[PDB]
Order: structure tokens, then C-alpha cells, then sequence
């Protein structure tokens, strides 16, 4: 995605992680052609995170790391 998106998206232990929705709820925060960066720790959003944007309507970004807190990015494309 825009990985260069500027937004507030972080989920700690939200599975999908729990933040899996942080994206879907992000698309509403951002706008098409935009990007948003999310994070988590549950290590679930890493898999779902890339699913939130799928519905959110933002570009599919790439950002996954399980060192303390995961996160995902999405380029608003609604």
C-alpha cells in the first residue's frame, strides 16, 4: 500500500489481531487514495490486519513484526 499513510491504528492483543478491525474502522477514518498505519501485539491483526483494509477501502500495505506490537498499513482507496 501507501505504507506512507499517516494515521492512528494500533491494536494490542486485538487478535486478527483484535486490531483486524482497526483497519476496517480506519478506512472510515481516512479516505480513498490515502494510507493508514496500524499496530498490534496479539499477533492476530497481522493476518487480519491485511484483511481490514480489504474491506476498509484502502490500499493494501505491508507491515508485520512480532517483537512487541504488530501493525498494518492501508492506502485509502475507497
Amino acid at each position: 500500500m501507501d505504507v506512507k499513510p499517516d494515521r492512528v491504528i494500533d491494536a494490542r492483543g486485538s487478535y486478527c489481531p483484535g486490531p483486524l478491525m482497526e483497519l476496517i474502522k480506519a478506512y472510515k477514518q481516512a479516505k480513498v487514495g490515502e494510507v493508514i498505519s496500524v499496530y498490534s501485539t496479539d499477533a492476530g491483526t497481522k493476518k487480519d490486519a491485511p484483511a481490514w483494509i480489504q474491506k476498509s477501502g484502502q490500499e493494501l500495505v505491508g507491515v508485520f513484526d512480532r517483537n512487541g506490537y504488530y501493525e498494518i498499513v492501508m492506502k485509502k482507496v475507497k
